[PDB]
């Protein structure tokens, strides 16, 4: 009994500290299958019901790293009455409406460009890529996001990614989303995998891993022993959209059921992974653990290299 | 006397000198600019020395938008009132980051990318950095594809183009920029490519090819026997801004010297074709040329597929 369970680089005792485990997992923001907001492109779903939820699981990493850039991770909703002016902000940018920048109308819309029609499931890839031309709309936050290739992050081009040159004749780091695509597998996850996908949810930075067969995508944050726990998508609820005061009601935006499990060797082998660095430092810790964690399998999860890989 | 083909057109050499000549000064042309207000605040000031690869993609896109609102066989010497998409178009170019297709603006989104104010890039990262500024363009609504592996793919690019009716009365068609990155050899172009090259350059939807070596960057227009002819932005000028009519002086955007040539064989072997269509059937067409001049070769140069080719 009383297993440690790990949830976004964040570790609970499963028995001593069941209340603190259930109460991070309901302080995440969770985005589900909507329903009634405004025809997408005028014409098309009213409701992303039946084939929105890779999206949705995108949402839900994505608004992940917004809190922690603005609040930090050991933020949560349930513990002041007064909410800091950053998080109805956030929230507000995951709305179903086409002028919420992360609506799932824009991340339809963007999908498009990427030769998905508005309507078509798609993997993590491609909603890594929806996520990185989003964010160019988003000025507030201003964010970095690069989607490795080839199971391969590149440190200098993330440096030269989130460097920005003074304004006026001290360089600033934008905050980074990094997203790692891979593959685990051909039809199942092999278990020389397992470890390191594990060790990934015990980063700090960890924003944990989109996921899931066609048509049933999980967030999945964290893990306890051979089962990863994950935030499910698939319920459809009413669109809700702002008060005449200016803000929404979070009710449904965050889940207060039992927590949900599945076995790692059930999981789909098409991942991908998040992190949040908010600063060069966070990145810099990053790569640390990468090294040590990652790096020392024979059989690397992934790659990290200093300098970008020379084309012949 | 011998046939010229410059970007769809067809000249007789000696006999149509005149028309030939005129054909080619009428292109917008952009080359190295000094003296515009610093990059970044804190960044370069002249592109001099790094910009020749954004300034080819600038000739290649600016081609595009003229084509589309102004047709392709448009001078702006055939008249004294210009139409007001002229001035327009141009003005999308100035090097002022309040331009969407400034310098400034395509060497931020090369950041993006991983690459650093300041760096030459080639045709493959020149690509991204239109296709995602393209979003920030609403007038133009483009569509911009660009073609992985050799291959363009018929079905992604339909479900990219065609867009839902508005209203519950029909599906609309966006302009198409397409391009194509090809490496075409080692060190030099394979000389099995080189009749396929010639023929894009003689399809109505072709708009060239950016190409060259780092740091020399050409816009190929058209060809003559084993000469392509190109566009050459390797002049430093000096910043033009507008006048207070809104208008800008257009004299230094008009390249009026002999055509520039080069032997086909000396060509870097990393080229990017270019390729408009601004409606279905200008798409359907270029995909009925390509089959019979391009497809038809044992080697092909580039690979057309209906399908979005399986993946294990």
């Amino acid at each position: 009994t009383d297993e440690l369970v790990w949830i976004l680089g964040k570790q609970h005792l499963l028995k001593t500290e069941k209340s603190k485990l259930l109460s991070d997992i309901s302080a995440r923001l969770w985005f589900t299958y909507r329903r009634k907001f405004s025809p997408i492109g005028g014409t098309g779903p009213s409701s992303d019901a039946g084939w929105g939820c890779m999206l949705r699981c995108g949402q839900m990493m994505l608004a992940q790293a917004l809190i922690c850039r603005h609040l930090g991770r050991d933020w949560s909703w349930e513990k002041q009455k007064e909410q800091p002016k950053e998080y109805q902000r956030i929230l507000q940018c995951f709305l179903d409406r086409k002028d919420c920048c992360y609506s799932i109308h824009q991340m339809a819309q963007m999908g498009v460009g990427e030769g998905k029609s508005i309507g078509e499931w798609f993997g993590p890839n491609t909603v890594a890529q929806v996520l990185k031309k989003l964010a160019l709309f988003d000025e507030w936050n201003s964010l970095a996001v690069y989607v490795s290739m080839d199971n391969t992050v590149v440190i200098e081009d993330i440096k030269k990614m989130c460097r920005v040159l003074p304004l006026s004749a001290c360089s600033a780091w934008k905050p980074l989303l990094l997203i790692v695509p891979l593959r685990l597998g051909i039809n199942q996850i092999n278990p020389v995998y397992v470890d390191a996908f594990k060790e990934c949810f015990k980063m700090p930075q960890s924003l944990g891993a989109l996921g899931g067969k066609p048509n049933n995508a999980y967030y999945f944050i964290g893990f306890l022993g051979d089962e990863l726990i994950f935030l499910d998508p698939h319920t459809t609820q009413t669109f809700v959209d702002t008060e005449e005061n200016g803000t929404v009601n979070d009710q449904t935006f965050h889940c207060l059921q039992s927590p949900q499990r599945m076995n790692i060797l059930n999981l789909d082998p098409s991942v991908a992974l998040g992190f949040f660095c908010k600063e060069e430092k966070d990145f810099d810790n990053w790569c640390s653990l990468v090294q040590k964690e990652i790096l020392k399998e024979n059989l690397r999860m992934f790659e990290l290299v200093q300098k970008h890989p020379s084309h012949w």
